């Protein structure tokens, strides 16, 4: 239904980029600080913080303080089995 | 993997399109022809075709013979699962 179909349309927006993408699959393998994003992908920190910012807008990510930095994670498990299967489909066969 | 991680990115931005997401959600529902495809989302033969191909073309949809037909279906089980629980986290929650 409408609203339901514009969101999951932003979802799918949302996702269809290779630095996003090797961020969500990162956040899948288990939650990391900015930090630890940024060494794992050889990416930038604002680089990382600006994909997250967009991510979390459509609900893939969130943030939770852990002391003193933000930790990310994928939101909930329906993301981590979309993001799953996704890329268990672009393995193979 | 690299060409893994390129082949996803293609899977999500095909994704990424009002009209491609209803005629995926259709197909979740059940196989079809093209014709029923367009009645059912008032989108013209011609267009469902045009992003059938597409959505064809990253394995997410395929086609078989049905006598003279042809009915798309999404391609297998984890596509399905992909976009059901995507629909259901835009559904939700939180």
């Amino acid at each position: 239904n409408t609203d339901t179909l514009e969101r999951v349309t932003e979802i799918f927006k949302a996702l269809g980029d290779y630095n996003r993408i090797r961020i969500m699959e990162l956040l899948s393998v288990s939650e990391a600080s900015v930090g630890h994003i940024s060494h794992q992908l050889n990416l930038s920190q604002s680089n990382v913080s600006h994909q997250l910012k967009l991510l979390k807008s459509v609900h893939l990510v969130k943030a939770k303080r852990q002391g003193q930095s933000m930790i990310y994670s994928l939101d909930d498990i329906h993301v981590a089995t979309m993001l799953k299967q996704a890329i268990h489909h672009a393995n193979h066969p």
